[PDB]
């Protein structure tokens, strides 16, 4: 059950799928190709789907929720990252408490409580979603902008981490420590060309700081 010898189920959006910022790259680039190697040799496998949001709206049907049956069920851990589009297509926040998988804070508890029943040994470790220098010609707000609900992507972080403390889930908070900022333009240019997606580049060096988090609370 070390992490070396885990299979370890990444479950993410265009973040984890490997999204250069043209809708191509992929699986090959993304974070997840370099992190077994990193952590000694974890076998790991991608779940990610671009577009997606964690919770369930109507004009998609690949929300995290909807997608989450459908998984491997079997790893030994989850890393849980998503959230920017929620924040960006305008998911309502809804209250700490929640079990509508339509709000937020409700698509967060399912999947906490969801992973856990379909695999109730595995560790479960969420990221919180990274910043965001805006895609405008996307209608994707930058994180510091108010959404069309008058939410920073701050709220939804904020959400995310009162959902993760009520089932006491660790977290490694790539929101406010990636490493990676697009507010700075060499990091635009040589890390996340489109200021929300990352180049082979930024996607190698997101899988160290990813490394380091889970090493910091998984044993």
């Amino acid at each position: 059950k070390s992490l070396s010898e885990s299979t370890i189920c990444c479950f993410g959006d265009s973040t984890t799928w490997g999204d250069n910022g043209c809708g191509g790259g992929g699986n090959d680039i993304s974070w997840t190709s370099h992190l077994g190697a990193l952590l000694g040799g974890a076998v790991v496998e991608n779940f990610g789907i671009k577009g997606s949001r964690i919770a369930i709206k109507a004009d998609r049907t690949d929300s995290f929720v909807e997608r989450l049956d459908g998984i491997d069920d079997a790893a030994d851990v989850y890393v849980v990252f998503g959230g920017v589009n929620d924040f960006s297509r305008n998911v309502p926040l809804g209250e700490l408490g929640s079990t509508d998988a339509h709000e937020f804070y409700g698509a967060v508890d399912y999947l906490i409580r969801t992973i856990t029943a379909r695999s109730p040994q595995a560790k479960l470790v969420f990221m919180t979603p990274c910043k965001t220098s805006g895609k405008h010609e996307k209608d994707i707000p930058a994180s510091d902008e108010l959404n069309h609900l008058g939410l920073t992507q701050a709220a939804y972080v904020r959400a995310m981490l009162e959902v993760c403390d009520r089932y006491s889930v660790p977290v490694i908070d790539l929101y406010a420590q990636s490493g990676i900022s697009p507010f700075l333009p060499e990091h635009r240019e040589l890390y996340m060309p489109d200021g929300l997606h990352y180049s082979p580049a930024g996607y190698e060096r997101l899988a160290h700081r990813i490394a380091a988090g889970l090493t910091a609370v998984c044993r």
